[PDB]
């Protein structure tokens, strides 16, 4: 039937089998989906004093909107936040149709960072309000040569905590200047939780070789009842948001208790879905003589919305027809805890 | 009866049964009321908002007690003189559902409301949670063979949920009354209805108006659960505006405050999609054409879980879950028409 | 394999399994604690509050920790006199769930909040989701059968969802522990439940004390999914009040602020519906005539999704979903019954 | 079906119907609604009003909305201490019925009324025309056999039409709600009932307290056409008087202004007639003796025409004239007996 | 799968899907848009090119962007005035489709074109490869029933493919905005349309302009794979020309330059037929009588190979061939009937 190929998307984020996946169960009556990819180069960083002495670099790939994966210390991250910001990287999709704007409210201007605390209007482009994941994943392949494939790996997919200060505001893009913005685990999260957590004592941990994780593929598991929608809210801010102070330009709330915190973290995350915590051990990067693990990161997140009528892309959507499969087919998907099955 | 419920679920006008519910055992005890109205509507000849314009725009939302909004209408004319789009609403007076405002200090009823003086939006319905089973629009030109000249268009669309697309206004269409319903605001029509492309929308059709009273609009439900939907305590002072005239249309000051967001939950259903009409009368300049006359027949199903203290509890009965209720939603929204034959 | 789950669905009390579960696939990892409580409770001889009455009004609700809230009881009279409606709590101490009040600038913990101070509310289980799988009250005259006069009414509503009507106060029923859950407020019975009519109410019952051991009390969840409800980080000042008394008893300082909304939505499982039950006793006069002693059983069958920094992280399972769930809920809620057979 | 209309009316708890009426076709198109309420009542301890007295004296009169007066109450002490006789009310509250009173000038909600600054007492059930198509009261003692002594005595009569005979008050019973009935004032029994020779009276009967709950009381109604009682708008200020204490049981200054009788008019049926009942209970010192416990259940069966404004106004029906309706009001009435079997 | 196409394929306006295609398989990777537009046309008072004439002459022709022309239509009187026949034009606008001139030199976008100035005119599609999947017009007579008189006649014939017969114009009927598509040129008129003996041509039809609302015209694909259309680069001096007025319909200045056999070839799917339609209307004398006004209702099916630069590059699917294909198209061309039945 036609529901086998988003059944496919729906079990395989990676799969061909159509380039407009759906979630087939007729929640979204009118409805269009893309399928947001990006793939990028990662490399473990050579950090004077934040990763000082370490050689294991920190991957969250989050089910939120636009910049799924949040990379600590690689060389891209130690490069553009300096001691900042867990010394992070970003991988997002920029030029598709997800993301916001930031404004300042009473005059409209575009801009970023954001003038705090005058303020501020994070502007809904993607002319929908309401999404979710159909599916989520990441590939990652070890891309140094044979003398240099050194190193191991653990992860685990867990339920996180909700907490509005783990998720953030980063440019969809990776800089950290382009006006381009998107919802990306906060680093922030790592030193809370990450850096402590007991990895071996959460089920489905696995663990194995760097040079083997080329055969690993991680995705995220949503629920076996009904996906519901997030609502993407109007969101205006003065000092309810902060960062750093420095040019990491990381933006999360500045508490956890106001309302827009929590507005923040409900329309940025699609809650349905679990969350997954990967430690690379790397070979060691000093500059001089170890040069570290270069990687090639491959993160697919395959998103439905309803557009609205403003959007020139109201003319594309298609009707959604519930299937009898969906919920066996999410069912059978997340009745296996491991946090990642071969290719 | 699952039968009765159902037909009702994909006919809002069906006289299968007069308690229908959705059928899927979501509310243990519950009651429905099929709120209903007949109104004369007439495309207004106003002097400077709709001047020269023979369109008269209608909105159908799935909002509490007031689903009708019509701009460009006689009745908007006469009753919001160059306010609010001269719009006109149809709701559901001397029917359950309702609030009252009351001065939040004394408890006075008051309407207007004496804003910035702190208010409160009194649920009197005696439910909190609600949740719309079917929605329906019925128009019919009355004009004679002589006057039935015009056509119309229209179009089914996702709502963008933006707080100040909804407002609040008496549920008898008066801009006085103090009982108060929820409906869409004149303001949508500013951002997104006017300079909407309507032909680009899934679903949109065109017609004759002579021929309109053979069409029917309703809303179509989700596939998945209808979720019910809460009303929480409001009190509010700046947080709500108006146009501060004499039209008595409130709505929230910004769409970010907490009212705002509030005030779009609870008078929303969020389940249902949203319906816009274009009208392309006869004209009504005053003097040599007097416009295109209609009967506007709107009836919105609701199902609500009545609390004890209200004289409606006694009433209740069970919600017994069917088969069949997915089935029946699936095939009503997989269709986008905008209307169908009656 | 999911027959255990059924049964502790529908009979909370019934001993099929230690860890049950909603098998609906919702949660994918997830652990589970059957709470539970068994307390002696006896209508109280009041000075002044309920001077010369000899009625207990007990309220079950949803609520996580703090279920059972008991009007005018011996306990209440001593732990709380004059206060609160002189009420005891029967929660779930030394188990999983609960609160810890905090002072917020400086994280010491401290009972009771020092208003208008900042304080935060730090949740102390490892989870912030959880739904309850089912609740249920037994009650067992335990008079000798020379004094087991008396009767008892009883009668389950849809709740007025306000959110005074939900307080937090120990866990073990005291006023001094600083392991906090979520209770009906006693404010409740003053503003609905004393002037109910409960003899209109659908489901209705009405027996003799003596047969109450025979009689059961559970809540009746939906026949829909049965969505799992978020604890959102709480801090407070002035947005909590008490009776400013030793009795200890906090809820919020109105209806309509962020922090009364947030606490009601996060205390309560809003998918229940909730029971009132009016005990009417032997007198007590304090000195010769004690009046009705009863063996109160609670127990809260309560579903979770552990986060990774908890220890019970470790030892989660997987739900798997079932084909009779829906089923066996509509099964259960489809018998408005307040109580049936034990 | 006139047969389940006139089962009704021979035996107010009969459930051959829920919607009752007297099949005369007075009232063209109306609905009915069967009040009911079940309470606990014990004879109180009072220290000075009824020290030393065992007598629990009981009015039911053919009232809107409270038609149950008991004095020498617990409740009626615990609530109404040293004021008006020490009474305690049983009405219909969260029943269609009732009144609110307000500040006339300002509008504002107000109990207990700020006399002498005018107010006004709204009618809230959205009618002014009703009728009683039956009414009774069901007694059961619920003391053990080692308490249950006591005897009884009971009369009905023709009431003198005082308007200071009848009284409003609070529906639930409470002195504060501000949902307003009418009742039999206690002040009827200091000027007739105490001093009143029951035994004379046609009908009178005397019986065990431990057999009341074989008995049942019930209004009669003429033999001739049932007329419907006007409710007329009121708004009064010195006009209407209480005992100036926390009691807030009001009633007219006098009986002879305007106001006067119209409140005697609106509030009372004057078909039927009225019901007085001593129960000579067990004492209830405090200490050695604990006094009498009852099981009060009272109905009220009630006809009434909806104005067009109400919420109710859709659902009446057409009273349909019977040939029988004569002859089944004679045979009820033709017996004076106080009360018979259940 | 494919039956959705079909449907599209022999019912332009058919709601089977928003993405249809040509199943042919020809089309590896490519997307479809669905181009519609409503418009009121009424026939127009010419002072001098068509005074007195009552007839409007509409073209339907396979033309990207703007496929239909009606001369001497009230629009057309006023936009063009003595030019150009007096024409309007319906096209797509605010759709993916469409071009944009430039000054060649500079780049800046300019219209009208500055002849004799080197200009360009850059496609803003992301394609160069279109094809039509089907092509549909309805006309509906929005008259009162007391004026609705007149008649049509119309033929599909085998086009001149002359280059002088197609031209280029705004896309949204206008003579000012540079969103420029391809239309079918009015000189067609002058040289063959006004001196056709449409009665002669095979499929004419003709009718009631009462029954016009009945009626569909749709032009007629071949029975063989429909080969696309490629666009090339475009950029013209003196090659193109107007009349010299502000109307600003552009055509090539000749028959036989390689710019006017380029433009030809690109603007034009010359795998479609066209249509011609004569209406005769009510007279329009400007002040008392307006003549016949029309419901215009044109849409074009366009199948489209997206290159790697637009944006839509990642929405493209699969096109699969389907076996059913040539017999639908054959069954759909078998009938030269210029319109059938709606």
């Amino acid at each position: 039937s036609g529901a086998a190929k988003h059944h496919a998307v729906r079990v395989k984020p990676f799969s061909n089998a159509t380039t407009q996946p759906k979630i087939p169960d007729g929640l979204l009556t009118s409805s269009l989906s893309r399928r947001l990819q990006n793939v990028v180069g990662v490399r473990n960083g050579n950090s004077p004093s934040v990763h000082a002495g370490s050689d294991v670099m920190h991957v969250v790939i989050a089910p939120t909107l636009g910049v799924p994966v949040m990379i600590a210390n690689s060389a891209e991250g130690v490069l553009k936040r300096p001691g900042l910001s867990q010394e992070s990287s970003f991988i997002g999709f920029p030029g598709q149709t997800v993301g916001f704007e930031n404004l300042i409210e009473s005059t409209g201007v575009p801009t970023w960072p954001p003038t705090i605390p005058t303020g501020q209007k994070l502007e809904n482009k993607g002319g929908f309000v309401l999404w979710r994941i159909i599916s989520q994943g990441l590939r990652i392949d070890l891309a140094n040569s044979d003398e240099e494939n050194d190193g191991w790996f653990e992860a685990c997919r867990f339920n996180w905590r909700n907490v509005p200060r783990d998720v953030c505001m980063t440019p969809l893009d990776g800089s950290t200047t382009t006006n381009s913005i998107g919802i990306a685990p906060n680093p922030l999260w790592l030193e809370e939780v990450g850096y402590g957590m007991a990895m071996v004592e959460q089920p489905g941990y696995k663990s194995g070789l760097l040079k083997d994780i080329k055969k690993a593929e991680f995705m995220l598991h949503p629920r076996t009842t009904t996906h519901d929608p997030t609502l993407i809210d109007p969101f205006e801010y003065g000092g309810s948001m902060t960062s750093s102070g420095g040019i990491d330009n990381v933006y999360y709330p500045s508490d956890n208790v106001s309302g827009n915190a929590v507005r923040f973290r409900d329309m940025g995350v699609d809650q349905n879905m679990d969350w997954i915590y990967i430690r690379l051990h790397c070979r060691p990067n000093n500059g001089t003589s170890s040069l570290g693990s270069n990687f090639l990161f491959n993160v697919i997140q395959n998103v439905e919305v309803a557009f609205n009528p403003s959007s020139d892309f109201a003319a594309f959507q298609t009707i959604n027809k519930a299937d009898t499969k969906t919920k066996m087919v999410a069912d059978g998907l997340n009745n296996n805890p491991d946090v990642f099955n071969g290719r």
